[PDB]
């Protein structure tokens, strides 16, 4: 792909592959999430940041500081069929001392219509202590020149689905998938579990009949803790209602929370 | 991509993606196997066959007959780095009434050098009864016009690694990864476990130290039985050997029913 005319956003076109589609011959939400991650990487490379998924500056590298996803929000109107070309436009925006935001717009290359949109909140943390730091003055001036100065939101709606608090699921869960482990294909270049894997694990506890009669429209996911290579996960789901669900990912042993989220599904 | 000038082979270029690489900053063998599957699907579409992974004709669809992988053989000399463009050329060849063969050649787009090669054996079977059958003349004549008439082998060698019999691993296995289950991302459009998942499951029992100090050079995998969506798998490995060789076994964690058997060859980095 390439940076747009103003150098404040990045665009890339993707053809949907045969192994990237589900039972309804269209891309899965995990395929979409992978393409957003890929276009975010190419945007970070096109302007000089690191490309390991942390988008760091030389200053951030010296201080052992990385960017970590705290929240992901995805809304899909139409999943592209295999062979279809999808165009994704992405940009970053500063959210003061709290962190950074990356937004995406998905379009049909042939019609030009918006078929999806995503937003994500990123926080700064020490890679070793796993702490959390306010965006310091020195670090923000290094990335602000690559962000639009006026607000540019994929989800502009005054107080919408991406800014609501997610509650903690109470036991007993209605549905569950237990004993979920990552394999080497679930790890990234830094040997950490890929963020898309957690989306897949959340969806493992959705009953088969929902998957067979409904299409996933919205997904909001909070990232509270990372699952290590040798950890085992339990995926929990309860219907809160269209069909809505509350989700919970937690360590199979102690029940330590790793993720919490919500999904909205539409009848086919 | 596109069919070549003679319409007897297909070529496609792929850029390596950020999520497609491993710890060495290069594509994994599972990424490669996925790209071979993708280029095979585009070749089947470019000449009118089905695109569900079974590459069927109207005659085969009428008889509930599909093509299934019996063996996969992959040899990688250089794994492409992310951002690198890899060009894959694929073609089919008839192997009499036994079945068909699909071959691949992987190249560096910039240098033009061969960085890998693969071969696979496919058998014809009834979708429902799961019973294999020898290719009839009516079925053979429908695909022969899309195959080179002279033999065209990715592995031409007098006695090569892709035609050797794989023995059954004996208990106790040296290494093992137990309780492996497929998720929805491991299923294809027909809700069957993707063939690349079995390659990943085989490699789950290779010790971390080998993965950290060696690079996978050769992998030969036999597909004896399919793992169902609700099945659990056990992955077993024993060292059989500057190079490291292993014997592999995938089997159902319950009854110990065999699903796959294979061999891997690794070279020191
Ligand atoms: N409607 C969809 C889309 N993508 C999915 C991805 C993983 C699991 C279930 C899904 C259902
Ligand atoms: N805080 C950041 C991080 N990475 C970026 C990559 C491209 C453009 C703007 C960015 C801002
Ligand atoms: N050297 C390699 C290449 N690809 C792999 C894929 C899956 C697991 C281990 C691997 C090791
Ligand atoms: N037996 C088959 C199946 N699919 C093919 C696709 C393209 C060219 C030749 C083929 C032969």
């Amino acid at each position: 792909g390439s940076l747009t005319e103003d150098g404040l956003s990045y665009k890339e076109k993707f053809v949907v592959r045969s192994y990237e589609v589900g039972s309804n011959k269209t891309a899965t939400v995990e395929t979409i999430a992978n393409l957003l991650q890929e276009v975010g990487c190419n945007h970070a490379q096109s302007v000089g940041f690191s490309t390991d998924g942390f988008a760091t500056t030389t200053t951030m590298r010296k201080l052992h500081l990385i960017w970590v996803t705290a929240r992901m929000h995805i809304e899909i109107y139409k999943y592209p069929a295999w062979g279809d070309v999808v165009e994704i436009e992405t940009w970053c925006q500063s959210e003061g001392r709290i962190g950074t935001r990356r937004d995406w717009i998905l379009k049909d290359s042939v019609t030009g219509e918006v078929t999806g949109r995503a937003t994500s909140k990123w926080v700064m943390m020490n890679q070793d202590t796993r702490r959390l730091q306010k965006v310091s003055d020195d670090v923000r001036d290094e990335y602000l020149v690559f962000c639009p100065q006026e607000p540019r939101l994929a989800f502009p709606e005054e107080n919408n689905r991406s800014l609501k608090k997610i509650p903690k699921l109470e036991d007993p869960a209605q549905y569950s998938m237990i004993g979920l482990k990552p394999r080497r294909a679930d790890l990234d270049m830094n040997q950490h579990v890929n963020n898309v894997t957690y989306i897949g694990w959340v969806l493992e506890s959705i009953p088969q009949e929902i998957v067979d009669t409904h299409e996933l429209q919205v997904i909001t996911l909070d990232y509270r803790r990372e699952c290590q290579q040798d950890d085992v996960v339990d995926s929990l789901t309860t219907t809160t209602s269209d069909s809505q669900f509350l989700h919970l990912l937690r360590l199979s042993g102690d029940g330590q929370e790793i993720n919490r989220g919500t999904t909205l599904w539409r009848k086919k």
